[PDB]
């Protein structure tokens, strides 16, 4: 499972990296927002997550119909070749979708809710999914198992784009999405730097360390 | 899975085609019936179908005899390359399917309702199999079962035939259909419009909007 | 299982009643107002359906205020006691049930998607919850598995809200409704007629009728 | 587990009801039809069943509108307490039943293909209703498994209509009408029949035979 | 759960009896002429067996008719309180069965293998019924799938029947017949005897002899 | 699934055959001389089979010892390709199968009622097992269990004898061996014309001829 | 399934009562140590949520020893008769829990990871037990399953002992606590406020209101 | 499946080879000396079953010691290439599989009443491992669970060690086997006639029997 | 399933070796410590292990930052192509096995107690990684359960990394391992010799030995 960076902030994003575990970072209009203030333009941290990001960054449309939508992906597209054009499950999405994908430029759907919008985004060629576990949570439904029928409409029909299970909270996402057999997590840097963590961890580092001063003082 | 249109509304069929997600069409008599009223003759408007799509047009023969069948079924397959045969599931059916699958017309077997008899049309050789799962729910047994059935059937015997899903009336047949691996839908057009849409995506893409007009006004 | 119609079709409701198979109706503003045409008024309609229907008829109030709602429901138990006073999920909807609860008039809590809504409408103390099924199909969501969840809560704490499945759309949403044990149903009318039918009922008629006629000619 | 007898042949009840192990009979009008040959009148064979069967004995109305069923079903019902007035699942016919059972006439819904029409047959305070599973199993569907149904939804409402499973053909309709927990069977008689024999149970009584022989020749228990 | 002793032979019967895990006796008549060899009269065997054992010691009826049935199980009614009528599934069978339990005498059907005819046996008032899964595993069929069955049937019924699992070969059947809910199981001597023994508990008692010794000599 | 008919009745295997569902003719002493009435020989009626019959054609052997059961065998498979020589799974019969699978002599091995004996005629390299699932049903036992059985046995160990259900009485036996996959059925003609049929499917082919006459009058294909 | 509210912010706790969803409060040190700045001390904060709640309102002793515990319990218990005594699962916690269960002083056992603590809490005559699901979440656990595997070894013993599922981080804890059966949930503000909400219902109203505009404007 | 005969009785054996049935023997010291009475030799006996017996013949060592053990099992293997040489589940045991599979020598470990012991077994190389069912029934213990979990860690790690069930007692041991997916079974006499066995294959014969002389007087 | 010994003892090493069932060995700083008292040093005691060993032998690092955890790695390397590094499932010790991966030094994750943490693991290329089972027993926690879900996970995925279950306990540690098919386990000595023992073998073998006495004396 390839787990990727959901967030624009660059300190995060080179701090996850330098720890190894980081394959590719996800961002949104939303998460650009929050860190282009202060002067901060929406243009430079764009160009900066791809330039320190070896992985995918996806990296969202901002125009609603087809034509603006294809325009601007292939300007994302020439910022970089690891970056993916993030596109809404919508219908214009959907044939934004289909074109970008015959000109072999990478794409991403997001604001995906429900098994067959996911699968209606693979029919058009998209290479990546995303669905919004956190967001059903809020909304009362348990959005772990969308991923559970993704996983197996795809696995019948033998589809190769990626489910990129988004909108993550906490670990058991994570750990459900591992068990499902998602393609891909994009988790928050507060849920990232948890997955490392566990109490008897801790416990058996300081157990090891008082026996190693035993055998070696210094 | 492949998701055809099941209608003869040639409006519905070219705003679907248009949005790139309709791979193919089913008509009926029935359906065919709804639109040639007023002038509009059956044979334009299955002409009319068959250049608008690109994918497979089923096309229903209406002899109930293996005669009639075969040489209505040779016309309907010179219409057009993309032109498939729908052949109901009787005695003379059977009969017609095998006869025209040795001949490399591609058929289509309809009126099916359990799983025996999608493995009957299978035996003759017939392209595609259509289920009625609403018309099993109308009378009170739930439809996708027999499609679940169907595709462990057809999964045991490594058959060729694809499963489509006919007599949708809702998107959780879709939903089922795609979880169970049927390998087509066949869909009304008010269901196929449903199937993109979603609240939270719609309030999702209000959020965005908010978000970048704060960055770029 | 108790059966209502889902209509505010005065010929339909008489229909059912007369088949003796309808134990109630359920309205609302959207329900009412199709029938409210050509010089007929709401308040002659719902009026009309509290005369033939002995059973619960559930009248949705139009305030989305506290205190318009209560008001509306008063008035609204005023025309008899088989009225029953739908209110929505809302923050208001919820007080307003809880005032309503304790002057012992009955109340339905509408536009319920999750199980966890209907459990905050039972312990306002609501007579019946009415989840939309169909409404659920539309967004790619099984609806029914809401009811079964619903089921399972309120055995769990033996809650006495009758589960009220509606937005129903065909037979089947009725058949898995009395296999989970829902205590009601509202069904359009054309839901209703079909489950009575079957085709081996009828062939099953025809041959009596056969067998009859070799042994008595008139 | 009631065991009724789905026949109108005399000699097949009588032999039933002999062995102990018929609690009613179910008839038809077409199995009636089957026995009314050769000078026997309808009227004779019911009137004849009513007499030697002491449990239910379902007869069917032929009537079908609601007036002429309501008013069969009295006639029915005044031929004797252990009859049961049979009534098809349709409009006409659940008002029928609601009224009968409004009058303490036993009724039995029949011609039942789904779970739904028994809920309704139930709802119409029906005695009995009678899904046909051997009708289902014609059709390429599993029959029992509405009854399966049925009884889940009886359970859920506390629905005191016995479940009367027809159209049996075979000794598995029954074992699993029983597992399920069905409250009545009609069976044909040659299905009544084989419910009672195994082959381990002849070849049982066999050995027991020769090893009695090796102790008493005569083959007696002398005590 | 009740365990019957399956046998006709008197020192086995004492043993199990001393040991005061045995709660009643089934013979039949290959079991009794096992026996009754060399001057021993099947009546005295099944008479001293009688006496021997406080609970139900089922016999069973040599006739195969109706009337001889009833008839010698009235006899065998009458030589002890604690004696059980042990009568065979055939038509003539559940008769007697019928007519016996109106009079209150216990009975017992045996030859079972199926649980429809369990049902029927139950059906005419039978004090236990006796399926053989023995018997069905030496044809092929897991016996215990009929105890389980049985046992689902009788408690959708409520019976009262109890349902004596007979014809047990080994300890297993044993535990799946607890495990299921059967009333009683019966079994022969040698599977009683291993009932009891486990080799942990013939090592755990070594063990503690062996601390006793240290503290003790 | 390939389906066989399970007859010796010649009209009703030509029509089976015309329908293009039929593989193959399963026959047996008593079928055979269900048809073997006034004049009718036992060898003709085999023969004929053989002859409008493509599929495979099983027919059975009548001696009960291992030598008169290869000889017929041999006069059986020297009637045509096509023959399938049917042997009941007995001692003798086992040791009949392996001889005759040696000789390149295809084979059914019959009479089969419980996993275990499958798996022997499998050993003994048999074309073809026929467990008989009615006469299961019969004695209170669900005879597809063991067809359930056979075929996760005969997975286990990549055998290629090919299990042939038999003794079917209803739709239902049929539906449940595709479910499972077993490789053949075999159907006696009621059966096997009830497969094709259902009430929907009257139904609908009703509807579609209104439509059509709405927009066609004499009711043609005019294209 | 009873709800509390967990937090000490007067503002919040002051909502949702208002709203007829709220029957009671846990608090923390941690929770009032967060209201209790700029001047505002413990003491008032405590005080003034008793009044406002009219159902049980958990109050955690800060003594880490018996004596201290039980001590600040009795202080807790006299500030109003709805007072819950939190108290934290320890050696000295389950000796405290035990006297005050004696003296009738409700107790609420907390920083509860598994469900054997679940049940020793119980046995010492807890009143409440708070199963931390959240940080089982953190740590790479589904905290639901404990509250599942108490629910059943509760149901076992007829524990009264009500499971009160605490550290709540989203709407699916409150589902799968309400199917499970757990007794109440305890739920931050934001979690509280998001349950009544969903778009199906504000699309709904939207729909209920151009209906009726249509008929009285 | 394979079907071993788990005997020393010749003529039991001849008896099995002479059906088709019969794949190999299993024999064990007690087996073999309930034979070697009146005269008869256990040598002997041992030489005839290899004779008769085309495929694998297990005969058991009765060293207990290492170097017993392979010093036995290499004068067993000089009796015949079908000879399979026994070696009881011990610590000695284990070390002669091993010695021995890498002299090419077949190898069945026996008395296994667990399925660690039987991977242990595989582990060393052992050709057959035979855990016995009969005595986990004897001490109320379902032996057959013990095959099930066998053949799935054997599965896990695509070992090639056949499963033999021995200590086989009734047909369903041999159902179960077969079912599970055991390699072998070995089976006394007594079960092995009783598998071809069944009332109903009696009974279909009796019935094609009086047909056929409906037709053929002869 | 390979079968490594627990422990830092060579006399256990040893006589395990000699079985032909020890397919390597796991120490901790722990373990050798316990080996190291009376002058005995750790140094000599790790070389001694790998000159017995043919397999892997696993060795932990002592360093608890990137740079000495690598570094001593390279030294632990440079000791014998079988020995593999054990580094903590840390910020610094996944960095540390990734270079040491692309080094090709073997490496080992332990102190792992999720399926999450395991997976980081082995993304950054770990050879094992070491769920220690044990301690979560030890907390209330079926440690096989996280097992069962690392095989699920790294069966998705397809990973190379072999799941070596550390701090087992008992046989059924080690039963379950093998059902769930785990690559390896590592058990203490003591676990590791009752594997091969049974009640049932022992009473197996004085059987044979009494009847091979009547044959041959």
């Amino acid at each position: 499972m390839k787990i990727f960076l959901d967030t624009a902030n660059i300190d995060e994003i080179r701090t996850g990296v330098n720890w190894g575990i980081v394959d590719g970072v996800t961002t949104n209009p939303c998460l650009i927002s929050k860190e282009a203030v202060n002067g901060k333009k929406y243009g430079d941290i764009i160009r900066e997550i791809l330039k320190i990001v070896d992985g995918p960054v996806s990296v969202e449309v901002v125009s609603t119909k087809y034509e603006g939508m294809v325009e601007e992906a292939r300007k994302i597209h020439g910022l970089g070749d690891n970056a993916v054009v993030k596109i809404p499950m919508t219908e214009d999405g959907l044939r934004a979708i289909k074109t970008l994908s015959s000109e072999h430029i990478n794409t991403n759907c997001t604001l995906v809710f429900n098994p067959i919008q996911a699968l209606l985004a693979a029919k058009a060629g998209v290479t990546y999914v995303s669905p919004f576990v956190g967001r059903l949570d809020d909304i009362g439904e348990d959005g772990m198992q969308i991923i559970d029928m993704i996983r197996t409409i795809f696995n019948n029909y033998i589809i190769k784009t990626q489910i990129l299970v988004a909108s993550i909270r906490n670990p058991i996402h994570v750990l459900r999405s591992a068990v499902i057999g998602a393609d891909v997590v994009t988790v928050p840097f507060n849920v990232l730097k948890s997955l490392m963590k566990h109490p008897k961890t801790d416990e058996g580092l300081a157990k090891f360390l008082e026996c190693w001063k035993k055998v070696s003082p210094d």
